[PDB]
């Protein structure tokens, strides 16, 4: 077993207290600090230098439950890389949580009785978890285009606050047009609705509107 | 594939962050990113974490518009590096932005079926489109010298925004010699009008002004 | 002997000045510069660095206690990994401070004549004696959720509280459950009451909360 | 040609910056990025991403000046570095800027072409124009010691502005000494008057001051 | 001779910009950068880059008395590591400040004549300088413990003010305990007082408070 630079620890962990769990940035970073397959020992200990406590509860909890699901399509495979083919390789989730015989507090001894499948199970497992606590840390139907505000700045808190919703994947883009439409006060309302080309894009809607904005 | 350190991309991501789009460290900075020909996946990724929402959004329209333009070409001229003799080497806009099949999501089998004239066209159509949606995103003849305001800091200024504009550029210095000569409050003013040599540089002139004027 | 890079202290240096004594990201990276046996100048000069006069005092006070405690326990057992099978190789607390002969002052001697179980004994007393004075140097019952605090910020800073406390470990959940439930101003206390389900987990409370909060 | 790591030119660009272009710290780092021998194209990029637009055309300005005062001394002496026996070797300008033939835009055909001598000339002409530039862009006997400031602070300023100026270097200690006797408010005017011994160097009259001066 | 690198320069020269010239973190760090034995070029140069004008024209009087005083050492010892044995190996102080013949601002013939024991002289000389220079630039009777302030920021305001004074080494612990007892308003003067133990350390006495002390 090999521990993680906690150089590159202290990095991630400034950088979810500057940008946030949310962030691509970080969620970029975590899978960075999630290419090797890690021991229990590593994710744990990872998770509580970089989070918060509440979080860490919050990912404690994740983490079990979507092991959980791990275990249960397990007993419904028998041929997963974490089981073996005879009933005695079963694996049992005080062997995945680190909680089983001869690893409890050791990294030598869980690295030495772990699979490798255990291993990457166990590492998307966490990955899953963090990314449900991200989303359920810290209104896209409540966003106006301020009086003062730019519409770069509104475009981009629009575009967030529609993808980071509950919103079906497919539903995002009409949705963001006719906020576009709707929102983003009137003069860029009649800009938008004074087009002789008909947009059918976002990013076409931005560009028409950055070209013939009133500059002010 | 092997993929960009995300230490490279988290720097950049903040030097887009505190520099903007259009800063000359910042293009020097994604030219720098951009040496090794990259894979469909990886400026995807990468124009993913630098950019935000909406110039994300502008971005992959751009992209889309100059690989099309670029496949025209592709269609004039059957040499293209990209292109194979036969007709059977021919490529779709679905191999070029990673769309074809056994590519999609796929970072290994990109590298695998891509050429390298493939890859070195997406990525100078990559780096043309951001070029354009960091001109497109963030008035000369508006600038003034405050009365408070020193010299270089207005021809700073002034510079930025005549060299950042629509101008051609071969009647750039005419117009930043007339807008030192017509603005710059009047004293700097009768500071140009009465030089006995005559200026015919923004750099002489502002030599000139740094060297003789008034310090206070 | 070999020293460790300043760079290294000055980075541990400005971790202790702004994360404090007491995070865990601090007591991660005090962990990675203690991996590998110090000599008591190594750890002694350390502590001088990275922590202020009185910290300082009183880690010289509490370093001085756990050693004595260690060399109890060496004349406890004649088989300690510092002292020998004769009375002959008996370890005097001048030894082990690095006040003895030949030690004093001089780091070469100093790793000369000490044993490699004298370096753990002293490294593992030195980090010890960092968390005594950092859970000392640095009230849960008196923790409200303020009218404007989000309800996370509110978890975190109870959470905090409590496990750095007085408090057995057996008895810091009970605890945090129930001044989720008495404290948290009465939206959310009435939000906990009418719970369909038995929250007995304070990442579960959290989670439901998160669920059900008054979007404002 | 292998072009310079754009990390290490983001650094001096923020070097730049926060400490400007005179500071003893940017001219260092300056020397330290002009340590190998440059191709024009090296230098010109450099000088475009450090300096602003202003900067940049009036340090074009200079190093035209000073190659061109490089030129005339070639032509004084056939025995140039950059230049050969025979007259066909003879340096041109368009060479030395790289605008000669086989070199515009191109690095590659540069460092081709380009002699060692002329890649050294043109290297200590583009320094000698930074300082110049640097030394015009952003009064000595305007300084006075404020009634709050401390000495060291106003001795500081005063040495800075009288170091940075138009004098002949062996005039600045004697112009140092009685601005610290005539400025430096009453009560240090009257302290160094009354000096028993004769303090004729501004070392010592900062030392004799923060030795007697009066704590408050 | 090769220099130190502009890096390591600029860090420390933000270290002492940010830090002062006396914490111990600069001297550390100034002792990591006078590990190996420099020419007197390059403490000359380092001085420079870190120091100010007003402490580096201090910096190099002290510097200059103590070569002196290590000249008046060598003329009273034939055996000195910078001398020979014969009258003609003599070390003139030309010699040492790199003022002789073949030195004069040429690093590589500095190097080529100068002596180990030569070097490491005038590196030891330099940093005793420094020490002087940083001890004298930037009153323990006069502190105070606030009515807002709390005990920890008292003792370290305290432990700094008396340990960077004039007191001989060993008076500061005196004189510490009886400013803890007499200054440290009433309230903490009276948990003192009554002490049912004999507090006979400033860090026993820390520890004392911080266990009692009125939380609040």
């Amino acid at each position: 077993w090999t521990p993680l630079e906690p150089k590159l620890i202290t990095r991630l962990a400034d950088t979810v207290r500057t940008k946030g769990l949310r962030s691509p940035i970080t969620m970029a970073e975590v899978e960075a600090l999630m290419s090797s397959p890690l021991l229990p020992h590593d994710v744990t200990n990872l998770m509580r230098v970089i989070l918060g406590p509440a979080p860490y509860a919050l990912w404690m909890d994740a983490w079990g439950v979507q092991l959980q699901t791990v275990i249960a399509a397990a007993t419904r495979d028998p041929r997963h890389p974490a089981n073996g083919q005879g009933r005695g390789e079963r694996t049992n989730l005080n062997r995945l949580k680190g909680l089983a015989d001869g690893m409890v507090g050791n990294p030598q001894g869980q690295a030495a009785l772990l699979r490798p499948g255990e291993l990457v199970a166990i590492t998307a497992s966490a990955l899953q978890a963090f990314r449900e606590v991200a989303r359920l840390a810290e209104p896209w139907a409540d966003i106006m285009q301020g009086p003062s505000e730019s519409f770069v700045d509104f475009a981009n808190r629009l575009i967030k606050a529609v993808e980071g919703s509950d919103l079906p994947p497919s539903a995002r883009a009409p949705v963001i047009i006719d906020c576009f439409r709707q929102k983003s006060q009137p003069d860029i309302q009649q800009l938008i609705r004074t087009a002789p080309s008909t947009l059918t894009t976002p990013g076409e809607i931005i560009k028409y509107v950055l070209d013939r904005q009133k500059t002010a």
